[PDB]
């Protein structure tokens, strides 16, 4: 009783890994044991199994393996994501998550921060690279209501830059091999140096800030979330050590920026190929709950007042989920992940991307199809896990507020004498990437 084994030794190499983990499915089925690295890792490729070992069992495949690459960022140690399970992490998640849920509703700021962006782009009328503009749109936003609420392009462009440079340094064979070949002796490798050096800015920018927060403190929450966490820790009613706050900020402070940006960028790349969905959206937008051209409705309760949107976003998050294989889960108790018994400690890899192409539940999976509301099944882009996501709300929101006014203000047009991007890069890393388009950005309603 155990999942099958694929006869390979470095499946990790090879393009479009998510589409490959799917290919093996033709014979094996949803669950198969595979060697992504040098160790046999059990994958899952179906909305059913990837949900059974995530929601049903819950207790079992909830932890995360500590590989020699995670404890590299441990510092004092502990935190969201990388950190393993343990009762501390549980209470650690609940604290840094309630912050994102917050007398200071983050709803308004988001809808405003994006407006400034529209104008900033509206003055361009040229061919700005969307990736940075939006890749900086969210940064200008998570930075306002999470750490000292600076928002200033002086402290934002500094934190935003720390994000991108903190990614290509963690997701590079140079630093990855260290995990596959631990016995390596860690002969000096160039990548490790570039990481340790860039990982400091991430530790420093939070240390120099967390202090200002410490002193400028009052009875409740300061402008930002830091004041909440940095306070909701030194008052625990009985671990949750002070250091935890330093890390909790990181995921959101410098983690919020990349993931959501990619989703937004991907969506734009799709509308470029489908003008149909673009204008059908422009009409369904104002002729649905926005008879005007601005500052009218466009929110939460209304959120239903916009069908094509709640749909378009659902597709983009299903065809190109920003995080595809999500993160590696580890088993704590021997349990069955379906079909076959699974040994404890076994690293589980929930193939989200693949489960989204299950043609047994989603029709014409490969085809951008906005339509689904009526209704079509749900697609897990944020996982469904005791780890689920810690900011699924913030994310889901930005994709609504940003896209909404993105269409209304501008046309969304292709670069001059250029080809539209798409299809997905082979250098798939922690978060799924995108090619570099140059969308035009104009409209005169
Ligand atoms: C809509 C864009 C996003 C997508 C598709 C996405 C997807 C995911 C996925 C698949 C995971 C791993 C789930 C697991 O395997 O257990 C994850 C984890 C996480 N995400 Fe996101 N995410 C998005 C946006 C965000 C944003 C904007 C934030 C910042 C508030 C965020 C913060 C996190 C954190 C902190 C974790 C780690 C949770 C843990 O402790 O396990 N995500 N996300
Ligand atoms: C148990 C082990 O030997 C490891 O922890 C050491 C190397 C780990 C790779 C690292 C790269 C990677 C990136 C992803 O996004 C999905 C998960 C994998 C494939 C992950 C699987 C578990 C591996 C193989
Ligand atoms: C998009 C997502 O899923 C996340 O935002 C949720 C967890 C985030 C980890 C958090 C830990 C970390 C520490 C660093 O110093 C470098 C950046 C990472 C690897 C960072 C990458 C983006 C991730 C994976």
């Amino acid at each position: 009783h155990l999942p099958p084994l694929v006869p390979g030794f470095l499946h990790l190499l090879q393009p479009n890994l998510p589409i490959h983990l799917l290919s093996l499915t033709q014979k094996l089925g949803p669950v198969y044991r595979l060697r992504l690295g040098l160790q046999e890792v059990v994958v899952l490729n179906s909305k059913r199994t990837i949900e059974e070992a995530m929601i049903r069992k819950w207790v079992d495949f909830a932890g995360r393996p500590q590989i020699p690459s995670y404890k590299l960022v441990s510092q004092r140690c502990q935190d969201i994501s990388l950190g393993d399970y343990s009762l501390l992490w549980k209470a650690h998640k609940k604290l840094t998550r309630s912050a994102l849920l917050l007398r200071s509703s983050m709803e308004p700021w988001v809808d405003q921060l994006t407006q400034e962006f529209c104008e900033r782009m509206r003055v361009q009328a040229g061919a700005p690279v969307t990736i940075q503009k939006e890749f900086s749109l969210l940064t200008c936003s998570i930075i306002c209501y999470l750490t000292f609420g600076n928002k200033e392009d002086t402290l934002v462009h500094a934190f935003h830059d720390c994000v991108q440079d903190l990614m290509k340094t963690w997701d590079h064979w140079s630093i990855q091999i260290l995990d596959m070949v631990p016995f390596l002796r860690f002969f000096p490798n160039p990548g490790l140096w570039r990481l340790k050096q860039a990982i400091e800015n991430r530790d420093h920018m939070v240390e120099k800030q967390l202090r200002r927060h410490k002193e400028s403190m009052v009875a409740g929450q300061w402008r930002d979330m830091t004041d909440y966490m940095l306070q909701g820790v030194g008052r625990q009613r009985v671990q949750l050590l002070e250091g935890h706050v330093h890390m909790s900020v990181v995921d959101l402070f410098i983690g919020g920026t990349e993931t959501t940006a990619s989703t937004l960028s991907w969506a734009v790349a799709f509308l470029l190929h489908h003008p149909e969905i673009q204008r059908r959206l422009q009409e369904e937008l104002d002729r649905e709950l926005g008879p005007g051209a601005s500052c009218s409705r466009v929110t939460y309760k209304d959120r239903a007042r916009l069908p094509l949107l709640n749909a378009t976003i659902a597709e983009v998050l299903r065809l190109r989920p920003v995080v595809p294989l999500a993160l590696p889960h580890r088993t704590t108790r021997p349990s069955s992940i379906f079909g076959y018994d699974i040994p404890e400690g076994m690293v589980v890899i929930p193939n989200l991307q693949g489960a989204h192409l299950d043609e047994t539940v989603w029709e014409q999976p490969h085809e951008f199809r906005p339509d689904r509301f009526l209704a079509n099944p749900s697609a897990l882009a944020f996982g469904c896990g005791a780890r689920v996501c810690l900011g699924e709300s913030l994310a889901r929101l930005e994709l609504f507020v940003v896209l909404a006014r993105l269409l209304q203000a501008f046309t969304l047009l292709p670069p001059p004498v250029g080809a539209l991007p798409s299809l997905q890069p082979d250098p798939y890393c922690g978060v799924n990437l995108k090619v570099q388009p140059f969308q035009v950005r104009l409209q005169p309603r």
